[PDB]
């Protein structure tokens, strides 16, 4: 209920991921950003932002438009978790960068869930700050076989940060 998990998708991967996190974290509400509003968004104090990476490393359409109506002040009082989707093989130099764009404003609040870069193969990605991943990264086009465990470990790590 209280944990707002906002996602945006084109194919459906993100939606499916958001759903898997909800079940694994519990006490959560999945919300498609394409229908979300600023008012609804601020109704939560804890949020998990799952966003797929569009061409060039930019945000999926739904997300870019929703994010544009948000300022840093809106993230200030929240605890935030970022989950990005990407294709590390086809896009070695833009791997899951969408998240980074959300990060530009989300850094105003309390961000948690930074992940190690071990187990990935790519060239560049703004999503990496301090030799670490700004949040959880998922690859459904190349590493679908590692998702279920990654979400599990992530939920474990960040679990305590949410309540
Ligand atoms: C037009 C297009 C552009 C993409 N650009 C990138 C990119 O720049 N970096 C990346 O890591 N993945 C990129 N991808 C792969 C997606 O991030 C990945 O497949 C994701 O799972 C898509 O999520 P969705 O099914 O929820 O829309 C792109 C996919 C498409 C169709």
């Amino acid at each position: 209920g209280k944990i707002g998990i906002f996602f945006g998708t084109d194919s459906g991967n993100a939606e499916a991921i958001a759903e898997k996190i909800s079940k694994a974290i519990g006490n959560a509400e999945v919300v498609d950003v394409a229908k979300a509003s600023k008012e609804q968004f601020n109704g939560f104090t804890k949020v998990i932002l799952v966003a797929p990476t569009a061409g060039a490393g930019d945000l999926q359409t739904d997300w870019e438009d929703f994010l544009g109506t948000l300022e840093a002040s809106d993230f200030a009082n929240k605890t935030i978790g970022l989950v990005g989707l990407g294709d590390q093989d086809t896009y070695s130099e833009t791997f899951a960068e969408g998240i980074f764009h959300i990060y530009e404003k989300a850094k105003a609040g309390k961000v948690v869930g930074q992940t190690s870069t071990d187990g990935y193969h790519f060239a560049a990605s703004k999503a990496v700050e301090g030799g670490k991943f700004v949040g959880l990264v998922i690859d459904e086009d190349n590493q679908d076989d590692l998702t279920d465990e990654r979400i599990a470990k992530w939920v474990e790590q960040v679990r305590g940060s949410f309540a």
